[PDB]
């Protein structure tokens, strides 16, 4: 509350950390549904069913232009782009498996870099 703190965490390498990890994320093998953002001319029914589209280029941009006020919004942006995947792409095709897998990857690093 007004004049008491919890003590200050070092947030000063953040923006390194989450590059580095969006850089893990973006060289994965099974990145190439996310690279970029969905055509929505040329993929029916996405626009009216993904009221937030969001891909790893977008995120890359809003990084490296300080569109991302702290880690944990730009944690949401990375699991949207899987929450978006899972809407649209059935489990058992090749676009949904990659969903899972990369949000599982996602996972584990961010645990790891920042738990």
């Amino acid at each position: 509350s007004m004049s008491v703190k919890k003590p200050k965490r070092d947030d000063s390498k953040d923006l390194a950390l989450c590059s580095m990890i969006l850089t893990e994320m973006e060289t994965h093998e099974d990145a190439w549904p996310f690279l970029l953002p969905v055509n929505l001319k040329l993929v029916p029914g996405y626009k009216k069913v993904i009221k937030k589209p969001m891909d790893f280029s977008t995120i890359r941009e809003k990084l490296s232009s300080g569109q991302y006020p702290n880690l944990e919004t730009f944690a949401l942006d990375v699991r949207l782009v899987f929450d978006n995947c899972e809407t649209f792409n059935e489990d058992d095709s090749d676009i949904g498996r990659a969903g899972h897998n990369m949000r599982k990857y996602f996972e584990k690093k961010w645990t790891d870099t920042f738990k």
